[PDB]
């Protein structure tokens, strides 16, 4: 460390609080800035949890939790690793949506880094003022899709800000690593622009040549400064941006979309588990999607990948799976409009056309349906129980977030079905006992459990471009980690409670690809992949400040 | 101007603007894009705080908040107070910063001030270099033995000169980089901090050995050798025994008083005057029994000698007046329990039937006027105030003990048990009180809160090198007498909290006439308006521009 | 952008732009009156320093001056080098680098690199890490033990990396704030040094026990484990036991070549060639005497071997051309002075009569080339030259040793005793020599400066990880191949160093080439035009605008 003094306690990268050592305080000049009292990490990670068993409301637990970020950022990352089953609804998925709702109702500090199109042509200026040097990580919305939310603007900081928490929480990556970023073009959410709190620009969202020309421009800004293998994950953009921006970039970056790519690899790591259990026949697999948008042709386009992988054709597979929009099913000659990425799962119309899904469960008769509608509850008690008509062990993915705009709850799933069906949701939901005392614990069929293991591999190999078919390995490595007991109480995923674990061990798998497969630029190749990654994690252990007096 | 860009102007909270970082401040400074492209106003930051306590329940919930902002944005957080100092009193101030100091360990999350050990030993004067501000005029400072009626709190007691110095600035508008709270160390022989593994203090008991007298002094010493001789030192709720030797000890030495003894002393005395005004009583006629013989007691005390002295009375005549009853009783001459110095003036012959309860001291004595300084609890029982109200036409009721649990008696039980005919004062908060016949009494807050602001920004502006007993006189009389007469007519024996910014600076100006008339200000030159003098030094919660001066050849 | 603002920005030489600082960045960065009111261009600055220099007298109150500029002001500091190399590389390299090393601690203003003595040993790491540049990618390091000519001056010695690295940015562009020069102090057997009260190296016999190499080795470790395992270190003026073996250790281990064998080795050969091109000698007739069988003698004689090998010959029949004579005679099989490893290839069968002066082996051996690199003064006596004269119609004669008094003779007595018929090249710089017939010959300076800079550059930018023999023989074709046919026919076997920023830059392109075509090359992407790639990322004297980004939304 180069700075002493207060400035140690003011910044939340250095600042140990009370666990700053007699020897660092006296050497430092901290003495008498701190009480005589000096704690350890055990005695702050005590105070927090006794302050939060006190709280009620899950957003107040978000300010609080959120809060020690940035105050004391190794506290930060010891309370979410000492439990992170417990904090991950708070800092995630739901309570994050929650928080980006009223963003501005709650700002304390800013979080990362803000490009707005008013600062077109001077991206590199503002990205020259970000003070850390040796980003590797970069997560990037620009707030038009914030989970089932829709278009939440600057309030979509939220979203970046805790995909890179889970980053350093679940894969160890250095937080002076990561860079959240917001693009604020405008927002369409009227709601926000009478909003005093709006935190972003007070206009409707730019669509012109400004914004493709911003996001080259904002691509240009960041690989520039901190390496042209800089990492730039984009996440929570609109449908159109996703996708275009997803193949104009995915040649030329280190880039990836988190909804497409990293959605298609936990959810297909779910079918891959329930499949385990079913073991029905691959020919015999009829997918329904309801929503036919970035999660839906990502999932369908990386099951496609696997099973042509395992067996079948590419054209074969594709006829395999459907989808039903806002506007009806995706068949041939349907008055709706169809993108060239839904062309390949849109078939000539079957004898009766759907009006609901419901009519299209039974039409279709699938083996499994996958909701990321982000519309509510729209796994009806009445399509649930048409799916386990149809199926002895029917899979329903309820994937859409957050909780509110799930499909269905995991109570609904499992009780109307009679604990027939294999269960995954997007939000978390707890155990669910039935009548006849069998407890099912559903997994949690969300990107958390991939980004973070992709994330630290394709970083620590240099690696310049994210193929498909590494998403399919995150898939395989994912899975490869699902014991039987686990599987046994209905968990189509390991427990979140060692994500930790399991993401590494995702990590390594997705390190030893990336080399086999002339994708690794980090020379030397390692020999030990496992103790390679394993000794590159950051730790929320405090480290020494003490200078080295010695000898002579 | 300021010495450093980029992102320490926000981790500064003394610099912070927050999102009210002017578009040229960001691109100028190096603040662009670590900022949301949103440009805001105080108003709205204020706005925005406002929405969010609205919203809070619990008091404790609401000081965490309010303090955390200090850490963040400085200007903001004073902005937030002056906004309604009334309403926020109750949560920075007595009583929610008892509630706040009794669990200071639990809700820490950064420290508040300059933490000198009694490890920290021949080793002072490092460590109060280590405070980074190089202008302190302004120093409040604790052991934690006597944190307001809740005892020995040792480090916790922090929490009392971090809320002494926020109400320096929201008051007096005396600048906060040139403010410093102090937490001396010595260990606390409070057995359930030596328990808590949150504790902040040294786990260790009282040391009550020459090292104490040697640490004080070598504070005292290191204080004032950076700072300036005449640097601002205030006690605060250091213990009877170490608050009055060292008052003495150091009076004449350094530019100190105890804020217990003296600042409690003229906020006392202001409520008295006040009473006097509507009752007019014969200054002769005039007895006042104190419930405690302690700092506040004895303090209060001598303000009043002195105020009868100025008056006519001699001060054995005066002294005659008064009668204190502590904890083992009454006071008179030749007692089991035992009289120091200070307590000897106030010691008399014993009445004809020594009481053994406080309310057989009233029936004994029938005192006028009722002082209650115990932190005791609810001593002034209905049967003491019922017995106030049969003695006296208008009986005086000063419940004065802090925090609300420990006070004497509610606001509600003095109007309605003396039948909306006691004038009384508490020094915790108590809302206004309606009675059946319909009359709404609001009380007023006899606390020292009311006084330390105004002579501490007076001393400051003139150069003050020793602060007299007759300084307190002149702040009891300047606080009196912008009482109008409409808020004396609704029960207030003091100017509405609402107001304390004004009559704190008119406090102020009034002392520093003062200083100035008996040669103890040593500012150079002499202002001609005092008023004008004062009012323009004061620090103000609006954003200074940041802005490098850019300008053409 | 800047990350600090205010009197540090002129405090750092590599910021500090003195009155070459814009009105805009005086008022926005707080430097407005810090700076007189005028305003100034690089090219005023230059002007200034070239009117003081023309004007000074002694070489070593000119190195004072310009090396001063460094610590001052870094831009302009390299801007003077550019705008005449030649007139200053005799100031700030060979020789005046060797008197100032000489008494380097009588002239001392400032440290100009990291210091790792033998006392700092197993924290090597945290000394490192003391070095405020984060980026570093390219080292030059020395123990002092063979400083030129001038053998051991240990600490003193330090002036040399500082010389090399300002020729890394003055040549190549490299960037000052990646270049690191480092002194390994593990004491001196200079006995004039250790009773000098100015010397600025531990006061100790120079340690040769394995803590030498257990701290060279921590050395190596410390600087890659911070700053990248590919990071050059090149190994400068060792001594002949510890220059090879340690090019041995690490060549294969890191990214490390030393200077003294391998660079002197390209340029040697460069100047071979050029000769090649006027002589046309056939292969098989060619002879080349060494007066000395040290670092440079071995790697000049290792890239004879490999370039006649490249053009027919055999490892075997290429040896024995090459003959050596050291401080002990001649190097014959089986003779009383030791023969080690890397000059038993070149040890042959003695021939008729065993010459005792090095006179005796020209008359005997009868060689075409003459390669001086004894660093033992004047040692190619006017007999010796006459003796290759009389020999060779056209003979070669370098006398390479460093700095001028130790070089084995001039280019006057050169030219003149061989009457205008001999090629010529120095280590030191010699200026045109015109005979008495009117002839002007214009020696070429055979000094490894030619080399390490453009090398240095590919390697950095190809993120090379380790470097060939084979990397330095591309070295000396590049050089050579620049030298037009007007500049050899005016008696140089170089290109000028008025042009050696640009040579330098050819080099570095050519070996990128080379290293791409050869697998050697681990920057991702290669590129389409090496040429473009290199040029497009050297680094340029004119000052950087420092303005904040200023714009309206
Ligand atoms: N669990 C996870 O890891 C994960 C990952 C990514 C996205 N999601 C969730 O998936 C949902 C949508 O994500 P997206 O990025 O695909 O959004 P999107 O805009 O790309 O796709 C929405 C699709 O659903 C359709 N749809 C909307 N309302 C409908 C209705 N009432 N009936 C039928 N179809 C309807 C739309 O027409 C569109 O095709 C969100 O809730 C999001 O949070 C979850
Ligand atoms: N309102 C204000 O401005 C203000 C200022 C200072 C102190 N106080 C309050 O006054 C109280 C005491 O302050 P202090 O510094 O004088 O304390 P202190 O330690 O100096 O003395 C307390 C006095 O009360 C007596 N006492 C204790 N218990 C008693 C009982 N049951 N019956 C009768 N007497 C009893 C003690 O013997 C002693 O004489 C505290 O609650 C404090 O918060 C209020
Ligand atoms: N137009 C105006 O508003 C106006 C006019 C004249 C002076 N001033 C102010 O007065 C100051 C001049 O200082 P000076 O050195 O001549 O001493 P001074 O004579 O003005 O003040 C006397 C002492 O009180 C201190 N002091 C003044 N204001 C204070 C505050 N708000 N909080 C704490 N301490 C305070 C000073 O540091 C000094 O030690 C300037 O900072 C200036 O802002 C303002
Ligand atoms: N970032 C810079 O500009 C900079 C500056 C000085 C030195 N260095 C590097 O320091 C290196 C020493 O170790 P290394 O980085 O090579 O180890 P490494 O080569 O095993 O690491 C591989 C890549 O992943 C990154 N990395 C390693 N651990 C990480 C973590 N916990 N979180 C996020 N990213 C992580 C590294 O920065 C590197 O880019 C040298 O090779 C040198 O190139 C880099
Ligand atoms: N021009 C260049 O680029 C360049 C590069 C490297 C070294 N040099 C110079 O060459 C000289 C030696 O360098 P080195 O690293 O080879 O030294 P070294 O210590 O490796 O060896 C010097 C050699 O010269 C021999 N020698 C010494 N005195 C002698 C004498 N009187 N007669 C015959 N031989 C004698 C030694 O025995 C030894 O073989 C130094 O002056 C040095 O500055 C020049
Ligand atoms: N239009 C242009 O002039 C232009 C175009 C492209 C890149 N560049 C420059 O290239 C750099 C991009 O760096 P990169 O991380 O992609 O590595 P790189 O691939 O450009 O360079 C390869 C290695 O050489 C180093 N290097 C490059 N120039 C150097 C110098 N002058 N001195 C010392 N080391 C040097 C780099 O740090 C890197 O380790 C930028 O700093 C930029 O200024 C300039
Ligand atoms: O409104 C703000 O800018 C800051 C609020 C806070 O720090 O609490
Ligand atoms: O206990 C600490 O040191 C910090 C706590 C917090 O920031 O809340
Ligand atoms: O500045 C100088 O000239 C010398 C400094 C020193 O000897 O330390
Ligand atoms: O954050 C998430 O959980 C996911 O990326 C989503 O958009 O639903
Ligand atoms: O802080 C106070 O309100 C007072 O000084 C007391 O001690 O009660
Ligand atoms: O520095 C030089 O010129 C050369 O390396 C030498 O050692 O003579
Ligand atoms: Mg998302
Ligand atoms: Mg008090
Ligand atoms: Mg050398």
């Amino acid at each position: 460390i180069k700075e002493k003094g207060k400035p140690l306690m003011l910044n939340p990268r250095t600042n140990k609080g009370m666990a700053f050592t007699l020897q660092e305080r006296q050497m430092l000049g901290l003495q008498g800035l701190l009480p005589p009292k000096i704690e350890t990490q055990d005695i702050q990670a005590l105070r927090f949890h006794r302050n939060l068993k006190k709280m009620t409301s899950p957003l107040e637990k978000y300010i609080y939790i959120m809060g020690i970020q940035e105050r004391n950022e190794k506290l930060f990352y010891r309370i979410l690793q000492d439990d992170i089953e417990s904090l991950m609804p708070i800092v995630y998925t739901p309570t994050v949506g929650l928080a980006c709702s009223q963003y501005g109702h709650i700002f304390r500090r800013p979080k990362g880094l803000f490009i707005s199109i008013s600062d077109r042509g001077h991206v590199r200026s503002i990205v020259d003022n970000w003070p850390e040097n040796h980003v590797k990580a970069v997560v990037v919305t620009d707030g038009e899709r914030i989970l089932g939310l829709g278009d939440l603007g600057v309030y979509g900081m939220g979203i970046p800000v805790g995909k890179l928490c889970l980053y350093t929480a679940c894969a160890g990556i250095r937080p002076d690593r990561c860079l959240p970023v917001c693009i604020d073009v405008g927002t369409d959410n009227i709601a926000l622009l009478k909003d005093p709190f709006y935190m972003g620009l007070y206009q409707k969202r730019d669509r012109t040549q400004q914004y493709d020309d911003l996001i080259d421009e904002f691509m240009k800004a960041i690989t520039d400064r901190y390496g042209r293998n800089t990492l730039i994950q984009f996440e929570d953009f609109g449908n159109h941006n996703a996708f275009r921006f997803l193949r104009k970039y995915r040649e030329k970056y280190c880039t990836f979309n988190d909804d497409i790519q990293g959605t298609a690899a936990v959810a297909l790591a779910g079918l891959l588990a329930a499949q385990k259990v079913i073991s029905k026949p691959i020919s015999e697999h009829k997918i329904l999607f309801l929503g036919a948008g970035e999660a839906a042709l990502g999932i369908a386009n990386l099951i496609v990948m696997s099973m042509v992988e395992n067996g079948l054709s590419e054209q074969e597979a594709q006829k395999k799976i459907w989808m039903f929009d806002k506007y009806g099913l995706l068949v041939k000659g349907r008055k709706a409009k169809i993108d060239s990425y839904q062309e390949p799962f849109t078939h000539s119309a079957p004898e009766s056309i759907p009006d609901t899904f419901e009519d299209a469960v039974n039409i279709l008769k699938p083996s499994t349906i996958i909701g990321v509608a982000g519309a509510g509850r729209l796994f009806t008690p009445d399509v649930i129980r048409a799916m386990a008509s149809i199926n002895e062990r029917p899979v329903i993915f309820a994937l859409s977030n957050p909780t509110a705009q799930a499909e269905c709850t995991a109570e609904e799933a499992y009780t109307l079905t009679e604990g027939r069906c294999l269960f995954a949701s997007g939000s978390p939901f707890g155990p669910v006992k039935l009548t006849d005392g069998r407890v099912f614990t559903p997994g949690q069929g969300n990107n958390v459990y991939i980004f973070p293991g992709v994330a630290l591999a394709v970083i620590l190999c240099n690696t310049w471009h994210i193929s498909d078919s590494v998403f399919l390995e995150a898939a395989k490595a994912l899975t490869s980690q699902l014991t039987d007991e686990e599987l046994a109480q209905g968990r189509l995923y390991p427990p979140l409670a060692n994500i930790q674990e399991v993401s590494i061990n995702i990590a390594i798998k997705v390190t030893e690809y990336l080399y086999a497969n002339k994708m690794a630029f980090r020379y030397p190749e390692p020999e030990d992949k496992a103790k390679y990654v394993k000794e590159r994690t950051w730790r929320s252990e405090y480290d020494s400040l003490l200078p080295d007096v010695y000898e002579w």
